[PDB]
């Protein structure tokens, strides 16, 4: 079998690269280990920034987001009795963030790709990548017991942290940067009206909590939990009590609780790999980099990687200027390390850390009292939260 | 013997409190373990901010600083080949910093106090503090073998980190916050014209370096050195070679070197104690708090403590409103913890740390690439470097 671009993974990154390219006359095939159903069970992300809003419009898939997504102009941080709002519209010069669930984003792109008739093979087993430094790479895989060959020009690894494509690169050609954090986020999605018009992040003695939303009648809540915990030990009851124990009393009394639709523990991680390419293989999104979700940056980096990868592949097919695709990693990593620093600062000022000594607790709070009470301090959080500018290409 | 205020220590803090009070008709005695000569051998500080410039004028001791001090409008940070200037005048709204040596500051106040005839006892041995929670405290001490009694109303501990007065408080009434850093600053003062019109701070692979000045013909240089080192192992030659090894090549070639006037290793420390008072005893300056010299904040906190202590003692004697001196610590500590966070951030982004793993080196550099390339990021360093506002009293 044959195609121009082969994309491994059909989550936000595989599907958006796939769509942008189909619209530009550049053929592509997506390969996904799981089912449409299993991919849609993953609740993940609520907050989108301008880059990803503009790209979903560039791929003509913006309709349901323009009606149903929520434009937010501020967010609140709760610490030590206080409750402080960062006005993102004015501390960043008009930028806002968009609340629209990741399940929904994925649904819009799964419906769009289906309508145009571009190839997608779900349940594609044991994907292997071959001949990466040659002029004609290929993907082998198994569909219902039969082992098949797909030839392409170029391969995009959009397959997440556990995907086969970063492990398909010689480990000596790669430099891994990692930090594991001693906690996870216990999440709980409920069909309840949210506790505030805006998102509330909270540093509490007992550990972190976050009040998010998916729409006017759906809510997403997290509490920081230890690496030892397991979801079957946190009953809906247990959770709501602990979430209320971590909020300002006049937020917790206004809380409308209800039964979970979904409950799960995500571990926290900072991960970068350099380079983000090998030969004809280009890693994008979570294949190449993980951030802790505290700063809402995961989909911010997927969109700029994908925007950069699409823009350089157009130049390579429409324009014959194919030399420029070796500029991929250097363009991407400048943006990855600033969103990685933002995601770590966020994480470390808002979570409770094991065997923190007296001095560092005091510094952590003073960090929050400074950045939130200073015009310039606030603007450093706000321009990072709404996304920094994109980079020059040529 | 008797006085109104007794001040333990005749460095920048004891002398400035002492002077301000003599001018307001409030009598005071200073007690100092060492000699005038030994106190003046201590080279310490080069950078002063607006609060301390204005206070030295309030105490009428500003003359030689107005002629001889240097007004600086920017400072430079060197990291990874780059060399970036923070314009402090415009990123903070007109504020500047003053380069004038601490030896000189102390000399101006030792000469002023001498002219007015206010009491100073140098070589005062084994100062003990007695009866602190009573209505009539006193200092005992020994002058040339004879053990003498000094009665006062109130005592100011302006005696540094090693002073007897913080140890004179019941250890249970105190909460100590401390961080020891795994390095020191090797310093070297030379009678050479400085390498730049402005101060250069440098993060280099080999460890930290700083290019400072005392005037157009005198220079102050430091290199970060390990806690194991001893000054007799660093010859002037050894030092100059290492300082040149840590600078941008086109700074190191322009360097005019020469023999040391002074050479010494200061260990780095963050220290806070809460409260900053006990009964009739009020700690000020370095008695109460230590910062690493990276942010030039030590004399910034001495001046606001002293300004606050003077202002509340005037109110207590001129106005009979003596209740307000229990507001001392809460007023001071708000300013101490923001200058302590600034001094730690500074310290950790610019020094080389032991068993730093791949991820944190990358974050440390990304910290520097962000704060220096963002308008808001730069303003957070600049308003902290020139000193934040002072606090409301009433
Ligand atoms: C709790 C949580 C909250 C988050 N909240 C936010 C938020 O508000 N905002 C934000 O910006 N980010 C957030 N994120 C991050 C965001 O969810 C991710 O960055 C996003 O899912 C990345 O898209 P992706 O397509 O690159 O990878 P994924 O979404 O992981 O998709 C990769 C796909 O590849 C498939 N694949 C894997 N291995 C193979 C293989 N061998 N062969 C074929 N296919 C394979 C997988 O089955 C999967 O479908 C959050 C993440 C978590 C965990
Ligand atoms: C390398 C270095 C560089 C620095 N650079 C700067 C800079 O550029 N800018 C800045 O803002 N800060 C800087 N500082 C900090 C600044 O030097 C200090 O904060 C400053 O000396 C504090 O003044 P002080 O009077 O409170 O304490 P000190 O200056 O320490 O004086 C206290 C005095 O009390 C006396 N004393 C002690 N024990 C007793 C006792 N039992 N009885 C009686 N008297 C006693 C001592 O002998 C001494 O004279 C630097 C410090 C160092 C170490």
């Amino acid at each position: 079998m044959k195609t121009q671009v082969a994309i491994i993974g059909a989550g936000p990154s595989g599907l958006l690269l796939g769509q942008l390219l189909h619209k530009a006359g550049i053929d592509n095939v997506i390969l996904e280990r799981q089912t449409p159903d299993y991919v849609l069970g993953r609740i993940r992300a609520g907050v989108l920034e301008q880059g990803m809003v503009d790209l979903l419009r560039e791929a003509g898939v913006d309709r349901r987001m323009a009606r149903d997504g929520l434009v937010h102009e501020g967010v609140e941080i709760a610490f030590a009795g206080q409750r402080r709002r960062i006005d993102l519209k004015r501390l960043s010069g008009g930028k806002t963030v968009t609340v629209y669930g990741q399940t929904e984003v994925t649904r819009d792109l799964m419906e769009a790709r289906e309508a145009c008739g571009a190839t997608t093979v779900y349940q594609a087993a044991e994907v292997r990548l071959h001949d990466l430094q040659g002029e004609r790479p290929y993907v082998t895989f198994e569909r219902d017991g039969e082992r098949l060959r797909l030839d392409c020009d170029y391969i995009a690894g959009c397959d997440g942290f556990h995907g086969i494509s970063r492990q398909s690169i010689p480990a000596e050609r790669l430099k891994v940067f990692e930090r594991v954090y001693p906690f996870g986020w216990l999440g709980l999605l409920a069909d309840t009206p949210p506790v505030s018009h805006e998102l509330i992040y909270a540093n509490h003695p007992r550990g972190f909590a976050l009040c998010s939303q998916r729409s006017a009648t759906r809510s997403r809540y997290y509490v920081q939990v230890p690496l030892s915990e397991k979801v079957e030990d946190w009953s809906d009851e247990r959770f709501w009590t602990e979430l209320k124990a971590r909020l300002p009393s006049e937020v917790a009394e206004k809380l409308v609780t209800g039964p979970s639709l979904e409950k799960s523990i995500a571990p926290l991680r900072s991960f970068v790999v350099e380079p983000m390419q090998h030969g004809r293989l280009f890693l994008a999104g979570d294949a190449a980099h993980i951030v802790p979700p505290t700063g809402a940056k995961g989909l911010d980096l997927a969109a700029s990687d994908v925007s950069t990868l699409y823009r350089l592949l157009l130049k390579a097919y429409r324009e014959g200027r194919g030399e420029l695709l070796e500029r991929y990693s250097a363009i991407c990593l400048r943006r990855i390390w600033k969103a990685e620093r933002f995601s770590w600062w966020m994480t470390s000022v808002l979570h409770r850390f094991p065997d923190t000594d007296a001095f560092s607790q005091r510094i952590q709070q003073t960090e929050l009292e400074y950045y939130l009470g200073s015009e310039a301090g606030l603007a450093t959080i706000a321009e990072n939260y709404v996304g920094l500018p994109y980079e020059e290409i040529e």
